[PDB]
């Protein structure tokens, strides 16, 4: 069986919990992970050193704090307190753990299953020719012994419009960005990148990216996470958006693609 589950958001026993729920047996089932696996939950540890030993039974998307998590490590930017990633930063194999890490995907497609899975979602600029060479470019960054000056590079809220004649700092910039914190997109489909509120409560002319027809949504389902005030809720058809916000007190969700069969485990909180 097939299973998709939105952040996990260091949320350990809430993750073993609804695994076990559905019997999940790696071997004959794979789980999708759309990403933030850490921060904010108490259990980021456990929730790294428990989805690395998957294997080839999960597929995995990096999310925003998942690339912030990384920056911390590299020394590129300050913990937080409030992310209580201490534990995880001081563990003996933080090294082995966070190398692995960085060598995930940003995305994940599955043809058989006319399957697409990012963090954030697919902006629709992009066809999957494209989003597909984006996320190589960035994985390449990210897997290469120079990470920390990419994830330097990374941060900033410009270029917010897609082109094929974007090059160097502005090209990485908005990848990262629409691969891990689109949310709202302008008419045109550049991106917002200030709104993390509902649909209902964004100001005009702002719709959300999968409100805009583009060119991946129209000939794949699209999985994703990231947008907790979304509550999961008001997608179209096709478009799942499992982020149910676990780490904030919602649910952590759980979706098997066979039958598009919903689990749900409440946060312990
Ligand atoms: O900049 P981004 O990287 O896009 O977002 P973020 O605020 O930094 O964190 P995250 O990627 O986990 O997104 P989230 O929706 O959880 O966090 C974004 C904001 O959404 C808010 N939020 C979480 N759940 C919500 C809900 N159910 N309803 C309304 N707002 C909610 C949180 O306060 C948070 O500040
Ligand atoms: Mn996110
Ligand atoms: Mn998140």
């Amino acid at each position: 069986a097939t299973y998709l589950i939105g952040d996990v958001h260091g949320c350990y026993d809430e993750l073993i919990a609804l695994l076990h729920k559905v019997e999940f047996t790696p071997g004959k089932d794979t789980l999708w992970l759309t990403g933030d696996l850490v921060a904010r939950g108490p259990g980021s540890l456990d929730v790294l050193r428990y989805v690395k030993s998957l294997g080839d039974s999960v597929r995995l998307v990096l999310g925003n704090h998942d690339l912030h998590l990384l920056a911390v490590f590299a020394g590129i930017s300050r913990n937080k307190p409030k992310d209580r990633l201490t534990p995880l930063l001081e563990a003996p194999d933080a090294d082995e753990l966070l190398n692995w890490l960085r060598r995930q995907p940003l995305l994940q497609i599955d043809e058989e299953k006319k399957l697409v899975m990012a963090h954030a979602g697919i902006t629709p600029q992009w066809d999957l020719q494209t989003a597909k060479e984006c996320a190589r470019d960035v994985e390449a960054v990210l897997s290469s012994d120079s990470y920390p000056f990419f994830l330097d590079a990374m941060y900033g809220d410009m270029p917010n419009n897609w082109s094929p004649e974007l090059r160097g700092l502005g090209r990485l910039r908005f990848i990262t960005n629409a691969f891990t914190r689109m949310r709202f997109c302008f008419p045109n489909g550049q991106l917002d990148m200030y709104s993390k509120e509902s649909p209902e409560e964004a100001p005009a002319p702002l719709k959300p990216w999968f409100a805009i027809p583009g060119p991946v949504a129209e000939e794949y389902s699209i999985a994703f996470g990231h947008w907790a005030s979304l509550e999961g809720k008001g997608t179209p058809e096709g478009i799942y958006a499992l982020d149910t916000g676990c780490c904030w007190g919602g649910t952590l969700t759980c979706l098997r693609w066979e039958d598009k069969q919903y689990f749900v485990q409440p946060s312990n909180r």
